[PDB]
């Protein structure tokens, strides 16, 4: 039979609102992650979506139909058992223009991505561009472009759009990114997509000797219906491990941690705890490695792990030396244009005293620019950040026309 292992790779699903991201994740995994009525009432799904699947190959059948997402070869007309390849997970990022920050949060977890482009809409829509550029900046360059909703357009329309997309990727880092036509709704040509995922989004090399670091996704910020969060022994903290590994019974800390407030003075103090259990999907494990949304059981009271006063952005081993900073220095670069805006806009230079939004790991923090000199800024953060490394790229956003727009990026210098 097929093994039960944790997912070994995270694949983002990005693109403009209503282009078919959640439907595509369903076509691949069988799982619809969002709540239909909530989406109806709000006109959007604000949480990240998360789902998993095993991937196999029927070695007798021919490709792409030989690829399967369950232990059967019936889809390619064979009674043989498919060979297990790997388990993968998807991170369904919101496409709505008011939700870039959430997308950026999700993007911190991606090892690769699928950009979903609706065939029946003008390419490229504002969040098509914004998400594409964000992926570029962050370094999620193992990309597949999917032309979705091919069932509603003619061959000529699809061809025309294809030419637009080729023209778009031409002369960029994505010049050789494949473009795969599908219908997510009708599950048309999904096997070619799986084939593409195996070809273009290889599981990255993981150096398990690195210090363990996990980026935290608060439970209120994610729809992960398939992942067990058992509070029997205490609060469960979900997220994704970006380096090293964690093990049951290990001592860990949540950083920046708990908001304290002693005599007008405000600080965030680390929350130490211990791993009581580790879960992926509906299975328990002795250890957890990068890839997948892991559920780390602790011995903490759930009232703490769910608290607004807990700034839980990362988890590390208890021994880890991690600066927690209220004021940071960033060596930045600005985009030329506000790529996510409807109007054609140049991004203005960074000005002292302006408010910026900083995406660091899975966290989002507003800050005031105290100093701007050359290609470095100093910013006083509304809440501190935990800087677990010297090589950390933050994404910079600015409020424009009542929405937060990505305008650039930088290195957090410590
Ligand atoms: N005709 C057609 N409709 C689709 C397809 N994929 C998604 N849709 C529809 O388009 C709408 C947007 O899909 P959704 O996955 O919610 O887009 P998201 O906002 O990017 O997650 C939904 O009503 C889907 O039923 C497709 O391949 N063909
Ligand atoms: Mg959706
Ligand atoms: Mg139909
Ligand atoms: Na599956
Ligand atoms: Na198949
Ligand atoms: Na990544
Ligand atoms: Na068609």
């Amino acid at each position: 039979a097929w093994p039960k292992v944790q997912p070994e790779v995270n694949i983002g699903v990005v693109g403009h609102v209503d282009h078919g991201k959640t439907t595509l994740v369903q076509a691949i995994t069988g799982i619809w992650t969002s709540k239909h009525s909530e989406e109806l009432k709000r006109g959007m799904t604000i949480k990240l979506g998360y789902a998993e699947t095993n991937i196999g190959v029927c070695e007798s059948c021919k490709k792409p139909e030989a690829y399967v997402t369950e232990p059967s070869c019936k889809s390619c007309g064979s009674d043989d058992e498919p060979k297990f390849l790997r388990r993968i997970s998807f991170i369904d990022a919101p496409g709505h223009e008011v939700l870039m920050a959430t997308m950026l949060s999700g993007a911190a977890l991606m090892d690769g991505a699928i950009l979903v482009v609706a065939a029946n809409e003008p390419f490229p829509q504002p969040q098509t561009r914004e998400h594409f550029v964000a992926l570029g900046i962050i370094g999620v360059k193992n990309l597949i472009i999917v032309q979705n909703k091919v069932d509603v357009v003619s061959k000529e329309e699809a061809l025309s759009q294809y030419r637009q997309i080729k023209q778009f990727t031409k002369g960029t880092w994505a010049e050789n990114v494949p473009i795969i036509p599908v219908s997510a709704l009708h599950k048309i040509n999904i096997d070619s997509l799986i084939e593409g995922i195996e070809e273009y989004i290889k599981t990255p090399y993981r150096d398990l000797s690195q210090k363990p670091v996990m980026l935290v996704i608060r439970s209120a910020d994610v729809n992960a219906p398939g992942t067990q969060f058992n509070e029997l022994k205490g609060g469960v903290i979900g997220g994704s491990i970006i380096q090293g590994l964690f093990k049951v019974d290990q001592e860990i800390k949540v950083l920046p941690g708990l908001r304290v407030e002693k005599q007008g003075k405000v600080s965030y103090e680390p929350i130490f705890t211990k791993i009581s259990s580790i879960a992926f999907g509906d299975e328990e494990f002795k250890e957890a490695k990068p890839g997948g949304l892991v559920a780390i059981g602790t011995y903490l009271d759930p009232s703490l792990t769910k608290a607004d006063n807990l700034l839980g952005s990362i988890i590390t081993l208890a021994d880890a030396e991690v600066p927690v900073l209220w004021n940071i220095r960033i060596k930045y670069n600005l985009l030329e244009r506000v790529v996510g805006a409807k109007e054609m806009l140049k991004v203005d230079p960074i000005r002292a005293k302006e408010t910026l939004m900083l995406s660091v790991g899975s966290s989002t923090t507003l800050g005031i620019v105290t100093s701007v000199k050359k290609d470095e800024i100093e910013v006083e953060l509304r809440r501190p950040v935990a800087v677990w490394s010297n090589n950390i790229r933050t994404v910079i956003s600015r409020q424009i026309a009542g929405r937060w727009r990505m305008i650039g990026w930088g290195l957090v210098e410590i």
